[PDB]
């Protein structure tokens, strides 16, 4: 069976959660969780926001978690890392500038412009549009950048956006779709399975297609993370999203370590 985590999520050390860490732990050793990854945001020069982690605060913090709660979950300490190749030598600095377990590298904004609910991303344009710049951003990451576990939430698009239906399909992506999880699978990087908009059957659609084509290009490691920026969780989402890893036929979940993969 596949282990109970959750390694993706946020809290008030990120600058768009007020949410309590020690919820966070509370909440997951009340449903069974044997391991959770805090994933807290840095995205160098967002636009219109600071988005900066204050390192010896967070540490100290979960630090104090890890020891409080030993005997009963494992607590591992990690990073949201929006990526911007603009950037990318400040990017490996901080990474490298303390001892984090897991790093997700994510796309949250392109060219300075935030890919967002009201911003000019979605202004004059298609939904195949915008999906398409958003996936040429994330081919570029991959790509470019390497200092990473698991590459967070490809469906981030499919959030936002003036359109009454906004889920992303991956036949009408299947190009870069293939070149981007064929990239993960050669640098042996981990696929997130995010379950942020699994309330919705045609992010389930989105996903099944994204397993079954990574595993078909010798994808092997996946993690799995809610996106949650409080402690209460959708909890019939993170069963729906490990019914379809076990049926996508992925046997468990990569955790990790100073960023290194535990085996
Ligand atoms: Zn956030
Ligand atoms: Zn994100
Ligand atoms: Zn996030």
């Amino acid at each position: 069976s596949l282990k109970k985590l959750d390694y993706h999520f946020h809290s008030h050390f990120s600058a768009d959660s007020e949410e309590l860490p020690r919820k966070h732990v509370t909440e997951a050793i009340a449903h069974g969780l044997e391991e959770i990854c805090f994933t807290e945001h840095r995205d160098f020069y967002f636009p219109g926001m600071d988005f900066s982690l204050n390192l010896p605060e967070y540490f100290q913090e979960i630090n104090q978690l890890q020891a409080e709660f030993k005997d009963k979950i494992k607590i591992k300490i990690g990073l949201e890392m929006g990526i911007d190749l603009r950037f990318k030598s400040e990017i490996n600095q901080f990474i490298d500038s303390a001892p984090f377990d897991f790093v997700i590298a994510s796309v949250h904004e392109i060219g300075d412009i935030e890919v967002y609910d009201g911003t000019e991303f979605y202004l004059q344009k298609t939904k195949e549009e915008a999906q398409r710049e958003y996936l040429l951003a994330c081919l570029d990451v991959v790509q470019n950048f390497e200092n990473y576990n698991s590459f967070g939430h490809l469906d981030y698009v499919a959030r936002y956006g003036p359109y009454t239906d906004k889920s992303i399909k991956f036949a009408e992506n299947r190009e870069i779709l293939f070149e981007i999880l064929r990239a993960l699978a050669s640098k042996e990087k981990a696929l997130e399975i995010n379950t942020r908009l699994f309330d919705d059957p045609k992010t389930e659609q989105f996903y099944s297609d994204l397993l079954i084509n990574f595993k078909r290009l010798g994808g092997k490691f996946i993690t799995l993370g809610t996106d949650s920026h409080i402690a209460k969780r959708d909890w019939l989402s993170i069963h729906k999203a490990r019914t379809l890893i076990k049926k996508a036929g992925f046997h468990e979940l990569a955790t990790f370590s100073g960023m290194k993969i535990d085996k």
